[PDB]
């Protein structure tokens, strides 16, 4: 069955919200915290998605069940561990996972995410533990695997510690800059804590993507291009709106981060038309095609192969292009960035 049964690069998906059923309700029972179940069958069906959603009932979903992970450092690194399972599992040969440390910790970071009350699970506790169970994980299930620590819009005093995280574990595993939250946020592109974040990324050589575009303006891709300077676009959709940005962005070989049932269900896309990644298919743009919060969207990577076969008539050589352009845009040294590719021209003959 699985719409291309070949080997697969993904460079958007978020760990907190890759996070299996069982492993919530493992750990939030062992801990008190209770949720609006106690069996994973039933938790999936309510954090699981059908239908688009607003904002509010999006978020209140992270209130339910990061207090069951966050905190923990047990948890912590569990939960990285078989994230990298799931992805050996879709067939994926290299995967870049980011998240926010501060939504993880529980100590030294304000305010305290999540109603948890203080305990000492501090955000670069928090990498370090990712860490290790994405390279143990790496280590055992045989997928190649780095992270990516995000900025959130609407807190631009921890983009500073997010950058200086980046730095001291760099490639550790960490190898870029994320921007997210919600972009409607006025001005968020711009508040001096995420452009001062951004800036000294570029100073000192940290790789730099930006959520922008999914659900905000052209506007916001504007900024994220030529103000924060970022290398590769999350979603980046309603670039379109702006037709000389889409031109130049064609031009400069910007890589767009596509996550299409993502799309649907976060209303970023709306059913009545036009899918923007077939555009971007029919312009040759450099795109790819990802998860971005599989557990939300109860769905994994082939959910969004089998969309783009069954409803955008995707083949299987524009599926093998993707792959190719993912891992060319990836964030990794230029020399295993070829030893990737090799790898994959070889499967793709
Ligand atoms: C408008 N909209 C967005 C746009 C993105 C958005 O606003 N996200 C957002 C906003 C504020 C917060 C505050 C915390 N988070 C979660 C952070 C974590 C960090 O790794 N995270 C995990 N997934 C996302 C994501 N998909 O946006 C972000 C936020 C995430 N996501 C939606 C999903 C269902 C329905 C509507 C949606
Ligand atoms: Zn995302």
């Amino acid at each position: 069955t699985p719409a291309f049964d070949k080997p697969k690069v993904e460079l958007h998906v978020h760990l907190d919200g890759a996070i299996k059923p069982e492993t919530i309700l493992y750990y939030g029972k062992r801990r008190g915290i209770a949720l609006p179940a106690d069996t994973p069958e039933e938790l999936q069906n309510i954090i699981g998605m059908d239908k688009p959603l607003t904002l509010p009932d999006f978020l209140a979903k992270f209130d339910y069940y990061m207090p069951a992970i966050a905190g923990c450092r047990d948890a912590i690194k569990r939960i990285a561990y078989e994230f990298v399972e799931m992805k050996a599992k879709d067939g994926v040969v290299y995967v870049e996972v980011r998240y926010s440390p501060h939504l993880l910790a529980n100590s030294k970071v304000e305010p305290i995410p999540w109603n948890q009350a203080e305990g000492d699970l501090t955000p670069d506790e928090v990498v370090s533990l990712v860490n290790q169970g994405l390279q143990e994980g790496e280590r055992d299930f045989g997928v190649k695997v780095r992270s990516i620590l995000c900025c959130m819009r609407h807190q631009p005093s921890w983009s500073s510690e997010v950058v200086e995280l980046c730095k001291k574990y760099r490639e550790q595993t960490v190898v870029a800059i994320d921007l997210a939250g919600d972009e409607t946020i006025e001005g968020s592109s711009l508040f001096p804590g995420h452009v001062q974040a951004y800036a000294e990324a570029v100073k000192s050589g940290v790789h730099r993507t930006v959520h922008a575009g999914e659900v905000g303006s052209a506007n916001v891709v504007k900024e994220a291009v030529d103000t924060l300077k970022t290398e590769r676009l999350g979603h980046g959709y309603h670039t379109l709106e702006d037709t000389t940005l889409y031109n130049r962005l064609r031009q400069e070989n910007m890589h767009f981060e596509i996550c299409p049932w993502s799309s649907y269900l976060t209303g970023a896309w709306k059913p009545d038309t036009e899918h923007a990644v077939i555009r971007f298919k029919n312009d040759q743009v450099n795109y790819s095609l990802n998860t971005d919060d599989p557990l939300i969207f109860k769905s994994t990577l082939d959910t969004d192969y089998q969309m783009t076969k069954k409803d955008m008539g995707f083949t299987e050589e524009e599926f093998k292009r993707l792959n190719i352009n993912a891992a060319k845009s990836s964030f990794l040294p230029e020399d295993e960035k070829k030893e990737l590719l090799d790898l994959l021209y070889k499967a793709y003959r």
